DNA sequence: TGCTTCCTGCCAATAACG
DNA sequence: CGTTATTGGCAGGAAGCA
């Protein structure tokens, strides 16, 4: 399934196949299903199957249309982070990887997925 | 060259367990 | 039914793309 590469006492886990490395044991299972398609998560709204469940989860998303990503700055809604940052730094001109939280992310309700 | 999707360390929520 | 194992959400940078 995989390899291990130690240097300076630091632990990483290689991927047989194309050789990535991870920090993360649970991260190299993860990514391996792309591989091996042991699990496939097939969209519950269309034919297209996801070697990992996060990707579903963001696809299906896309099929309800649910906005959770809203600017605090005017209140505008977002469906994904990637929107959401750039429209904060071009329209606000600010930075929400920074020290002041510029967004909040609503949760989940246009389907079930796991509650924070 | 701006969407679009992908990636993975971290760890909370969930499941399996015994 | 607590304790241990797994799942997958998330940020935000990377990669892909027409
Ligand atoms: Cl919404
Ligand atoms: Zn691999
Ligand atoms: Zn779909
Ligand atoms: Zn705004």
């Amino acid at each position: 399934d995989h390899y291990e590469l130690i240097v300076d006492g630091r632990v990483y886990y290689i991927c047989i196949v194309c050789k990535r490395s991870y920090v993360c044991l649970t991260s190299l299972r993860r990514h391996f299903n792309i591989h091996s398609w042991e699990k496939k998560y097939p969209c519950r709204y269309c034919e297209k199957v996801f070697p990992l469940a996060q990707y579903r989860t963001k696809h299906e998303i896309h099929h309800t249309g649910e906005r959770r990503y809203q600017c605090l700055a005017c209140g505008k809604s977002f469906i994904n982070y990637q929107f959401m940052s750039s429209h904060i730094k071009s329209v606000h001109s600010q930075d929400p990887s920074g020290d002041s939280k510029l967004y909040r992310l609503h949760p989940c309700r246009s389907l079930q997925i796991r509650q924070y």
